[PDB]
C-alpha cells in the first residue's frame, strides 16, 4: 500500500491515498472525544454525515502519562473501529501547544515551569504559553511524538491514518512572543542566516531587519522551527502528510498580534512559516467566521502555490456547510466541520446553538454531491481546471427585515446582482443565481436561509462536469461567435461505476429551458455545449 503523499505541480495540489487523488469529507470530534467509551457518541454523526475521515485528538497526556510509559490503548481501539467503518483518520497530537496552551501535555510536562518553561511578558508576568525556546519541551514533545509514528509505522501497514496535525493552534494569547532573559538573548542577536536568504532580506538583528513586525515574526519564526523539528522527528518513523491549523486572525481587520494567537501560521506571518518549516507539508485555517467575504479571503489566503487549502476545521452551524463548494473550487484537498459529535458539546456561538439530527444534515446533504465523484473530482482538482463558487449574500438579519417602495425595487435589483455570479470557463461562461424558481427568468432572490452552491469540472474544451445545490447554473459562449448561435448539445445525469461515466437520463425541454436547476437532491451532470453555424 503506497504512503499517503502530498504531491504539488505547477501551482495544483493534491492529496494521494492509495496512489490517487483522495478529498477529505470530514469531521472532527469535541476535544474530549478522545477515549475509547466516547467513539460511540462519535461513529454514528460521522454515518449521518457520509464523511469519509475523522479528526480526532491523540494528546501527549494520554500516549505518556508517566514519563516513558507509553500507552497507545486509545490508537488501537480507534484504528480497529475506523477500519470496522471503512473511514480514514486523521490523527491530531495535542502537545506543547493546544490553542496557545499545555493542558494536554501530560501533568510531568505542565506542572514543571522550570524544565519546560512558560512565555515571560515584558511586565515579567507569565502565561500559560510554552515557550518555544525551551530545549527540553521540544525534546520531550518530539519523544512522544515519534513513540506514536513508531506505533503507527508499526501497527498501522494500510495507512488507516492519511495525515497527522503536528500540535493545535499555536502561538501565544495575551503576549506577542516570550520576553524571558533565554528568549531575549535569541532576539538581539542575529536573524538565522537561512530565513534571511530565503526572505531575500539585509543581515541584522529582529528589531533592526523586521521593526515593528520583530516580536510578533520572532514568536512565528521560533514555533515554525520548533513544529518543523517535531515533524521532521516523526517522518522520519513514517513519512506520513503533516501540516499545522491556525487561529486565524480577522484577514480584514486583525487588531493586534496577542489578541489573536501570535506565532500561529496567520496571514501576515505565512512568508515566516513557509520559510521556517519546510518539512511542514501545509498550513489549513480553522474556519470560525460566518460572513461570506471573510471566509472568501481566509480561502484567498490559505490557496498558494506553496500551500494546499485543506479546511481543518470550519463552523459545523448552517452557514458554513456551503463553503465546501468554494474550497473544492479552489483545489482543496479536504473540508472538515468541527464538533460532529453526541458528547453534550456544542462550541456556539462559534458553532450550531443546538447539536442534532438536523444540525448534521446540512452537510450530509452537500457531501453527498461529493461522495458520489469523489476520486474523479479529486484528479481533475488537480490535473485540470475546476471551480466553485458559494451563494454571497448571508442571510438577511433581523435589522434589515425591519430596516428596508421605490427603495424595495431597487433593494431587489441589487440583491438579485449581488446573487449573479459569473465563472469564466475558457470558450463557455457560466452564471450561477441563488433563490429563484425552477422555470422562467424571475430574478433571484436568495435561499433562506443563505446555503447554495455549485462545482464544475471541465472535461472537455466544451464538456464540463457540473453538480449544484439550491441554485441555478447557465451556460453562455465566453467570447462573441462571429455569426454562428449557440445550444446546449446535451445533458446527461449519471454516475461513476469502476471509473466509467453511466448515464441516467437526459436532462432537456423544462430542464435546461431555464438554466440548470437544483434543489437539495444530488444531481451530478455532463454539459456538452455547442456552436454552430446558421449561415
Ligand atoms: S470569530 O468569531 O471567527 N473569532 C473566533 C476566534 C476563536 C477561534 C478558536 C478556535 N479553536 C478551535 C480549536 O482548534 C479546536 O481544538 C477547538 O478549540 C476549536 C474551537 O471550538
Ligand atoms: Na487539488
Ligand atoms: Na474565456
Ligand atoms: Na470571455
Ligand atoms: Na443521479
Amino acid at each position: 500500500a503506497p504512503l499517503p503523499e502530498l504531491l504539488s505541480n505547477n501551482g495544483k495540489h493534491a492529496l494521494m491515498v492509495d496512489g490517487a487523488p483522495y478529498i477529505i469529507l470530514g469531521s472532527q470530534t469535541n476535544n474530549s472525544s478522545n477515549y475509547p467509551d466516547a467513539l460511540k457518541d462519535v461513529w454514528p454523526s460521522m454515518e449521518k454525515m457520509g464523511a469519509n475521515t475523522l479528526s480526532i485528538p491523540v494528546a501527549w497526556e494520554q500516549i505518556e502519562p508517566v514519563e516513558g510509559q507509553f500507552d497507545f490503548s486509545f490508537v488501537d481501539v480507534l484504528l480497529k473501529e475506523a477500519r470496522q467503518r471503512k473511514v480514514r483518520l486523521v490523527l491530531l497530537w495535542f502537545a506543547t501547544w493546544k490553542n496557545n496552551a499545555p493542558h494536554y501535555a501530560p501533568a510531568w510536562v505542565k506542572l514543571d515551569n522550570a524544565r519546560f518553561p512558560r512565555v515571560v511578558k515584558e511586565d515579567g508576568d507569565t502565561l500559560n504559553s510554552l515557550s518555544p525556546l525551551g530545549q527540553n519541551t521540544l525534546a520531550a514533545d518530539k519523544k512522544a511524538f515519534v513513540e506514536l509514528m513508531k506505533y503507527l509505522a508499526k501497527r498501522d501497514k494500510d495507512h488507516t491514518v492519511i495525515m497527522v496535525q503536528v500540535q493545535n493552534e499555536v502561538g501565544t494569547y495575551g503576549a506577542v512572543r516570550d520576553y524571558s532573559p533565554m528568549a531575549q538573548a535569541v532576539f538581539n542577536a542575529a536573524v538565522p542566516d537561512d530565513l534571511i536568504q530565503k526572505l531575500q532580506l539585509k543581515p541584522g538583528t529582529w528589531s533592526q531587519v523586521f521593526g515593528r513586525d520583530a516580536d510578533e515574526f520572532f514568536h512565528a519564526y521560533q514555533i515554525a522551527r520548533y513544529c518543523d523539528e517535531v515533524t521532521v522527528a516523526g517522518k522520519a518513523i513514517k513519512n506520513l502528510p503533516m501540516y499545522v491549523n491556525v487561529a486565524l486572525r480577522n484577514p480584514f481587520n486583525p487588531g493586534l498580534p496577542g489578541q489573536y494567537s501570535s506565532g500561529g501560521g496567520t496571514d501576515n506571518v505565512l512568508h515566516i512559516w513557509k520559510a521556517a518549516a519546510p518539512n511542514i507539508d501545509l498550513i489549513a485555517p480553522d474556519i470560525y467566521f460566518r460572513d461570506y467575504k471573510t471566509v472568501s479571503k481566509v480561502l484567498e489566503l490559505y490557496t498558494r502555490p506553496d500551500n494546499a487549502l485543506f479546511v481543518a476545521e470550519i463552523g459545523n452551524d448552517q452557514p458554513f456547510a456551503r463553503y465546501l463548494f468554494p474550497t473544492l473550487g479552489k483545489g482543496g484537498i479536504g473540508f472538515s466541520p468541527f464538533g460532529m459529535d453526541d458528547t453534550d458539546y456544542t462550541n456556539y456561538p462559534l458553532g450550531a446553538k443546538v447539536y442534532n439530527d438536523e444540525t448534521i444534515e446540512q452537510f450530509a446533504q452537500v457531501y453527498r454531491l461529493v461522495n458520489p465523484m469523489m476520486r474523479e473530482w479529486a484528479r481533475l482538482s488537480y490535473q485540470g481546471q475546476v471551480w466553485g463558487v458559494a451563494e454571497p449574500l448571508d442571510s438577511t438579519t433581523e435589522t434589515q427585515k425591519i430596516w428596508n417602495p421605490e427603495e424595495k425595487e431597487q433593494h431587489k435589483k441589487d440583491r438579485a446582482s449581488a446573487l449573479t455570479q459569473q465563472l469564466d470557463l475558457g470558450l463557455w461562461d457560466a452564471e450561477v443565481t441563488y433563490g429563484r424558481p425552477m422555470f422562467w427568468v424571475t430574478p433571484p432572490e436568495g435561499n433562506t436561509p443563505a446555503a447554495g452552491g455549485a462545482l464544475i469540472a471541465q472535461l472537455d474544451d466544451n464538456e464540463y462536469l457540473v453538480t449544484a445545490y439550491k441554485a441555478r447554473v447557465e451556460f453562455k459562449p465566453s467570447q462573441e461567435l462571429a455569426g454562428k448561435k449557440f445550444m446546449i448539445e446535451r445533458v446527461e445525469e449519471g454516475r461513476f461505476e469502476k471509473g466509467k461515466w453511466v448515464m441516467e437520463r437526459v436532462w432537456n425541454g423544462d430542464q435546461t429551458d431555464w438554466g440548470l436547476n437544483f434543489t437539495d437532491r444530488p444531481h451530478l451532470l455532463r454539459v456538452k455545449m455547442a456552436s454552430y453555424s446558421v449561415q
